[PDB]
């Protein structure tokens, strides 16, 4: 019962909500446009298009109830978050010798699994899904680690540097997410630490998604653009 | 409440909904014989199969009731219309030189979150998310009428004609889907318009459906197998 | 009323699921380590990875109730079994000249297909999906049975006899599923048959899951191996 809870009584997050929603909109649009004028191959202006679009949509489920809105997140991260992850491993193959899309798959696999564990985490209200979610992202951040990057080394310099560092960010925004999801007291949430209550839980998983997708976005196209330079 | 609405009264939708899904499965059958007959890749027919199988399986819901059917349409174009899109890209690549499968992804998701903001906008009983699917929808026949068409137009004549005939075909009956989606007046689907009743929504939406399948299926097989014969 | 029916009373198959749950993790830890060691490619590990670990997940609806836990087994050979023969095709393809990505296509869709048809006859009290369930599977034999095995025949003959164990292997327990499906007497689903209880069920689709892909991954990935030592 996420949905009520957090917006029973005052709703406080609605505001982030709307904002999120509305500079994903915005942001979605820009993506299309860049590459046009950035100097990057399309695919990552659409990529990105996607996650922040999807996201937006999936986030209108707190603005209006459905059947979806306990698992909005879920829903949202499902297919966001895998697409995040694909800009991150094609950014590395950019300017590469040898692609490998065997990890690709993996990478992607692994991400949406891991997301329908929290899924399955708060339908059981059971944390056991939760533990196998966690060594699934530490799976995923291995990979970000170490393969991957290989390949990214293959290419240029820039480029080299510009995956280091998206996949810093991504790799470490990506491990706060189990954190707060964790220490929720949201009652349906089956985290056995109280430290974040409703609103707020859900305000940190608005300003959170807002750097890992709209900001992520403009980071992975102009560091792309600034290499190959 | 859209099965509620669509079985109201005398559920006169019924027989056209069996009728379609009958249909289907035999369109099917027929469309991985074709291809063996035709000349025309195999890959082609398992699409056309699958787009017909697919829609025909979730149709039953509609016949049985289920926690799906009032949102068995959407159950259904999730997967059917990004594989129509498929094809319809896979035709335009068939004799092409150079494939942009960035943009045939694109072309799909593009479906699909699409699909996905009709079925947001029943299930919040809101007409926000409609919009953006309507402007998913332009991306997509912006995507089909130029980058696609580019493509197409690096093959053979006939392949090139063939495309842009199936283009426009599937252009345009997409685009009547939002219409009678707005236009229809069960309760459940938002937008003020309530011009048609449940009964004629449904009828639109198996008549339309046949046209953009079934039909949709052998036209595309025999319009690549003409343009391989006339330039052979 | 599938979860309450398994757990009611003495939940006789929870060690079942539970020792499946435990295996199943730990399966999928050593087919990530075993492609290093067998000179198989990395994929093969990948992909029973998923397996397994995908369907462990999706079995602990069976020890947490939740609103997935009625449909679990759909929700798990979803994805799982369209996977299995991911790695059938693959192995098939291993040696061979020609990639036919669109008889891959085909075999994952119909299976995927055919796991729905699964869950809409249970959500619709109806067995008439089931039927086209147990088609679209003689699809799938069909396919395994015939140009996969081509492909399979064009590689080195320890390949091809890989492949040929498996897809039997694979073929013959593929088919045990509609049958315990059928014949379980769980309320829910429609067959004519009340002959297993739901303990007995849920046994059989632990059991019959283990040899498919606990056992599988294993079994898939030496006889590639053996194959690829037996020529140089
Ligand atoms: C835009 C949204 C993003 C980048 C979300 C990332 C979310 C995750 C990495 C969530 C991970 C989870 C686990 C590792 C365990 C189960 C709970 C989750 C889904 C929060
Ligand atoms: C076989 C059925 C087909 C080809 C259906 C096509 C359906 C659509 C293009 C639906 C489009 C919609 C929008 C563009 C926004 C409103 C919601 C939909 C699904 C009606
Ligand atoms: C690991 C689990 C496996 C390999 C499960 C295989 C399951 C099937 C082949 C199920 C087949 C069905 C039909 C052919 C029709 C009725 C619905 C199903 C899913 C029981
Ligand atoms: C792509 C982003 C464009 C979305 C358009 C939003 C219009 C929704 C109208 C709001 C109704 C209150
Ligand atoms: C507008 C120009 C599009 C030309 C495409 C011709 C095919 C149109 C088929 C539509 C039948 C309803
Ligand atoms: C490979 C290893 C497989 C081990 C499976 C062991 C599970 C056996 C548990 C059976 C207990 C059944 C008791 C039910 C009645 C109390
Ligand atoms: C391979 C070793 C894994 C064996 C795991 C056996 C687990 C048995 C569980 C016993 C059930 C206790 C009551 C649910
Ligand atoms: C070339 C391989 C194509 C993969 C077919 C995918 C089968 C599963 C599709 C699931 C549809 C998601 C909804
Ligand atoms: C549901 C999870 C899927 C989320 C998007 C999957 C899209 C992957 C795709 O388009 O393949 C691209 C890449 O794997 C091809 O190299
Ligand atoms: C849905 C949860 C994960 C299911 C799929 C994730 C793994 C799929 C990856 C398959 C793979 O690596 O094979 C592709 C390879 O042949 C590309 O060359
Ligand atoms: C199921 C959702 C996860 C999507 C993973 C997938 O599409 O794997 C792509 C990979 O096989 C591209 O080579
Ligand atoms: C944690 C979820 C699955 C993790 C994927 C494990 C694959 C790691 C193997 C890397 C690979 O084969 O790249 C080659 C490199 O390790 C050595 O050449
Ligand atoms: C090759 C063309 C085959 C067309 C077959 C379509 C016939 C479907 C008609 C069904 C019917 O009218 O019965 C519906 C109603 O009686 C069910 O209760
Ligand atoms: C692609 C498959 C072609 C058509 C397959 C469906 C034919 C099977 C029909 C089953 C049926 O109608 O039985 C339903 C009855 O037992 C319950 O009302
Ligand atoms: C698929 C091939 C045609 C089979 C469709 C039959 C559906 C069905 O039997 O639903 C009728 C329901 O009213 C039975 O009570
Ligand atoms: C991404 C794919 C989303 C599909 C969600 C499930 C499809 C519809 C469904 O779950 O029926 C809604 C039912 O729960 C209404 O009560
Ligand atoms: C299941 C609902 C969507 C179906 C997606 C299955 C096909 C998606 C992409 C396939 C494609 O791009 O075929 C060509 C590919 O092998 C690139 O070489
Ligand atoms: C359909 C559900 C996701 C849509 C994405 C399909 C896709 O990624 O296939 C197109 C492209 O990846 C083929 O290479
Ligand atoms: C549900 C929202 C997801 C829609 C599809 C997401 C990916 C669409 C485009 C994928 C892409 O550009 O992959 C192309 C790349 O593999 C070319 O090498
Ligand atoms: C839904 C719409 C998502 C994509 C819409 C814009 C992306 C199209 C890119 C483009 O056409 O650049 C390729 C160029 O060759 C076109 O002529
Ligand atoms: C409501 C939206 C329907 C309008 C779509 C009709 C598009 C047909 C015209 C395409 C065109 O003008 O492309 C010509 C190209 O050579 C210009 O670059
Ligand atoms: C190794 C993965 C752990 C094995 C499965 C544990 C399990 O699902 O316990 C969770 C449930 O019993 C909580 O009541
Ligand atoms: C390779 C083995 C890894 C761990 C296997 C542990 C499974 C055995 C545990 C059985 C157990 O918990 O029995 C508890 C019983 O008394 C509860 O009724
Ligand atoms: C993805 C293509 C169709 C598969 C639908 C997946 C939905 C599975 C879960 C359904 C569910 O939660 O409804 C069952 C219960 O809540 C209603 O009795
Ligand atoms: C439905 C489950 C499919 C999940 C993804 C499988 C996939 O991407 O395999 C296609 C690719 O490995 C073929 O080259
Ligand atoms: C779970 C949803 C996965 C979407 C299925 C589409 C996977 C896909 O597009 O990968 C196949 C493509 O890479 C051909 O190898
Ligand atoms: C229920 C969902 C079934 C979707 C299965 C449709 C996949 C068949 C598409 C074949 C494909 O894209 O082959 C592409 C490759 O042969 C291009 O050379
Ligand atoms: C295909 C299987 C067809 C079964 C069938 O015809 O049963 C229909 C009904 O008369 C059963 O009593
Ligand atoms: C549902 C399964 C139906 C798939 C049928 C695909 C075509 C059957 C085999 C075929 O295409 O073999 C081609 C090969 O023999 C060309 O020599
Ligand atoms: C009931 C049968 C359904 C599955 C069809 C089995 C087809 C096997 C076959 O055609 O094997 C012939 C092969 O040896 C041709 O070289
Ligand atoms: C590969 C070994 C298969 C293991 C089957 C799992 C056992 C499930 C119990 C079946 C049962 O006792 O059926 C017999 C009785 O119900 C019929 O009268
Ligand atoms: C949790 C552990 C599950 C036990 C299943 C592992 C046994 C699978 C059999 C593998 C096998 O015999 O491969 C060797 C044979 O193919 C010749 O190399
Ligand atoms: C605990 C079970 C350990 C079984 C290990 C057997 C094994 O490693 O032999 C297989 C391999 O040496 C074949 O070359
Ligand atoms: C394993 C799940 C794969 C994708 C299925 C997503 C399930 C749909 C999202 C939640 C939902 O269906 O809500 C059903 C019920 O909880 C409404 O209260």
């Amino acid at each position: 019962m996420v949905y009520e809870a957090i917006t029973a009584g005052g709703f406080g997050s609605q505001p982030f909500i709307l904002a999120y929603i509305i500079t994903a909109m915005i942001s979605g649009l820009l993506f299309l446009y860049l590459p046009r004028k950035l100097d990057v191959p399309q695919k990552f202006g659409i990529i990105h298009f996607f996650i922040v679009v999807w996201s937006g949509l999936m986030y209108t489920n707190f603005l209006n109830q459905s059947f979806l809105s306990d698992y909005a997140w879920y829903m949202d991260w499902m297919v966001s978050t895998p697409l995040i992850l694909l800009a991150l491993g094609l950014t590395a193959f950019h300017g590469a010798d040898t692609k490998r899309y065997d990890l690709l798959g993996a990478l992607l696999g692994a991400e949406f699994t891991l997301v329908i564990t929290g899924l399955l985490a708060q339908a059981q209200g059971s944390i056991t899904p939760y533990y196998v979610g966690v060594l699934l992202l530490l799976g995923v951040v291995y990979l970000l680690a170490k393969p991957f990057r290989e390949i990214a080394e293959e290419s240029s310099d820039g480029l080299a540097r510009a995956y280091k560092i998206l996949a810093g960010y991504i790799g470490i925004f990506f491990l706060s997410y189990p954190t707060v999801w964790y220490i929720s007291g949201i009652d349906a949430l089956p985290g056995s630490l109280n430290i974040l209550d409703p609103t707020q839980t859900s305000i940190a998983l608005v300003v959170l998604p807002f750097f890992c997708k709209q900001v992520y976005g403009f980071l992975d196209m102009y560091l792309i653009h600034k290499a190959e330079l």
